[PDB]
DNA sequence: TGTCCCTTTGTCTCTCT
DNA sequence: AGAGAGATAAAGGGACA
């Protein structure tokens, strides 16, 4: 008999129990730990639900999940439960920092680490207990944390690196990796190839970031000979997450793709500057002329959906669905392409595909509008998030559909939405703001926290701040959200 | 296997002008 | 507004006890 029988029938059990209170999780949660966590994690969880759930801890069930569903997930649960009230009350950071800190491969490793030595990062290295939750919150952090108290002094002082930017490069999976990558690198870097720190920080600052910068050394002379790419190009590629996939490949394809297609270098580069940008690359290499055939697609329509995060995935599902969204939903290619062209295309894509008849019949949206809330980085969400809240927003907080449209009509179109939802109240009724300019605050990037940082004011006001009048608060809100509102105070002293 | 650490890819959100 | 940067996550491999 396959011998995983016996494991399989112990993971079913246990999980069907756990559906039970007092965290009655579903198939995807209990999936979810089952699969990184494995068994013992699941195990776990149930041992451990009642001494997790309320007092005094008073962990979400979500919370649970995301510390159980990690390569040890059974260590961490175990040492979330004795040190959230040390790391809370010893060192004052908060339970959702120290959920973050748990919710890695290795997570007992991180929290044990960052009690250990978040004092002396503190005190004798500077740090904030923010940055060291920051180096803490990834796989590894253990490693990292180690590496930044070793490091950080040669670093700043015979690197010349900020401890920022030490911070940055920490802050990632594979920190210890990266930082002792950039220790030996910079130089050779700098000096042979004309890099700033700061570009070497930013191929750096992240996940294979050492493999990006060793990708870069080796890789940067023959492509700015043989390919004509320029240093600029070459630390683009390599510092937007494609690291070394997509410097080897853009190596392999750039003639490829130039002279079989006519794309341009700057369009070869732009599709390779985005994690999965390897991906990207091979299937714009598979895929245009199958997009592009009949006068299909373009192929600078074609480049635009490649030249996001995800590209590959936003390609084939283009490929997809082109047709069946065109016909049965009456979109125009050109619209198809308009959603397909931001990280998560094929999210934004699979939803409005399912959404579209929905909120057009059920909420009254024309396809422009449902066009519109997809048309952004995740798009997916803004659109759930309006079905979820265009009744409540409308029928009981006064707001048109179009001011709705509007609000999700952005990158975190979501989080502006909900924190309208919430928001919309103390900020009316309370403080005189008209839903107007809730609305208009809320119609940027950066919507949520904008609304948060005028919250703040109005409840708790920084006297810095206390010069403007909620008109003029609102007005430097419209323009620059939470960071105009933060750089007015540096301002004021 | 369980646990730890690293790398790649994909998705979402915010900033920066 | 559209590029750049960072946050959060899934999932696979090396390593080792």
């Amino acid at each position: 008999q396959w011998s995983g029988a016996r494991a399989l029938e112990a993971l079913l059990t246990v999980a069907g129990e756990l559906r039970g209170p007092p965290l009655q999780l579903d198939t995807g949660q209990l999936l979810k730990i089952a699969k990184r966590g494995g068994v013992t994690a699941v195990e776990a969880v149930h041992a451990w639900r009642n001494a997790l759930t309320g007092a005094p801890l008073n962990l979400t069930p979500e919370q649970v999940v995301a510390i159980a569903s990690h390569d040890g997930g059974k260590q961490a649960l175990e040492t979330v439960q004795r040190l959230l009230p040390v790391l809370c009350q010893a060192h004052g950071l908060t339970p959702q920092q120290v959920v973050a800190i748990a919710s890695h491969d290795g997570g007992k490793q991180a929290l044990e680490t960052v009690q250990r030595l978040l004092p002396v990062l503190c005190q004798a290295h500077g740090l904030t207990p923010e940055q060291v939750v920051a180096i803490a919150s990834h796989d590894g952090g253990k490693q990292a944390l180690e590496t930044v108290q070793a490091l950080l002094p040669v670093l700043c002082q015979a690197h010349g690196l900020t401890p920022e930017q030490v911070v940055a490069i920490a802050s990632n999976g594979g920190g210890k990796q990266a930082l002792e990558t950039v220790q030996r690198l910079l130089p050779v870097l700098c000096q042979a190839h004309g890099l700033t720190p700061q570009q070497v920080v930013a191929i750096a600052s992240n996940g294979g970031g050492k493999q990006a910068l060793e990708t870069v050394q080796r890789l940067l002379p023959v492509l700015c000979q043989a390919h004509g790419l320029t240093p600029q190009q070459v630390v683009a590629i390599a510092s937007n997450g494609g690291g070394k996939q997509a410097l080897e490949t853009v190596q392999r394809l750039l003639p490829v793709l130039c002279q079989a297609h006519g794309l341009t270098p700057q369009q070869v580069v732009a599709i390779a500057s985005n994690k999965g940008g390897k991906q990207a690359l091979e299937t714009v290499q598979r895929l245009l002329p199958v997009l592009c055939q009949a006068h299909g697609l373009t192929p600078q329509q074609v480049v635009a959906i490649a030249s996001n995060g995800g590209g590959k995935q936003a390609l084939e599902t283009v490929q997809r669905l082109l047709p069946v969204l065109c016909q049965a939903h009456g979109l125009t290619p050109q619209q198809v392409v308009a959603i397909a062209s931001h990280d998560g295309g094929k999210q934004a894509l699979e939803t409005v595909q399912r959404l579209l008849p929905v909120l057009c019949q059920a909420h009254g949206l024309t396809p422009e509008q449902v066009v519109a809330i997809a048309s952004n980085g995740g798009g997916k969400q803004a659109l759930e998030t309006v079905q979820r809240l265009l009744p409540v927003l409308c029928q009981a907080h006064g707001l048109t559909p179009e001011q709705v449209v509007a609000i999700a009509s952005h990158d975190g179109g979501k989080q502006a939405l909900e924190t309208v939802q919430r928001l919309l109240p103390v900020l009316c009724q309370a403080h005189g703001l008209t839903p107007q300019q809730v609305v208009a605050i809320a119609s940027n990037g950066g919507g949520r926290p904008a609304l948060e940082s005028i919250v703040a004011q109005l409840s708790r006001p920084d006297p810095a701040l206390a010069a403007l009048t909620n008109d003029h608060l609102v007005a430097l809100a419209c323009l620059g959200g939470r960071p105009a509102l933060d750089a007015v105070k540096k301002l004021e002293h």
